[PDB]
């Protein structure tokens, strides 16, 4: 069953990619510190907050995630608000502070 794709040749991976091609977001740990996070594929705020959950050993119901200054759902995505690559997220102690 002859497929051309497996025999088309021209295989390889050239450096057709730049460092700032992807996305970058800083989730300012709410203590006067800010850790650089990064987005590679289309990945909404969900993984940005969960990797943070796993990072501090405390999940997102215990860290209110505000981005562009305003808390919201992770499924809202960055560009949907108008702010993207170079943006920041702030996680405060729980949703109601307690």
């Amino acid at each position: 069953m002859g497929d051309d794709d497996s025999a088309v040749n021209n295989n390889g991976s050239s450096p057709v990619n730049n460092q700032g091609e992807h996305i970058q977001v800083k989730v300012r740990s709410p203590d006067g510190a800010e850790v650089f996070f990064k987005i590679k594929r289309k990945t909404k705020l969900e993984k940005l907050m969960e990797v943070y959950c796993n990072r501090l050993g405390q999940s997102m119901e215990a860290v209110r995630f505000l981005y562009d200054g305003d808390r919201i759902h992770g499924d809202n995505t960055p560009e949907q608000l108008g702010i993207e690559d170079g943006d920041v997220i702030d996680a405060m102690v729980q949703q109601t502070g307690g």
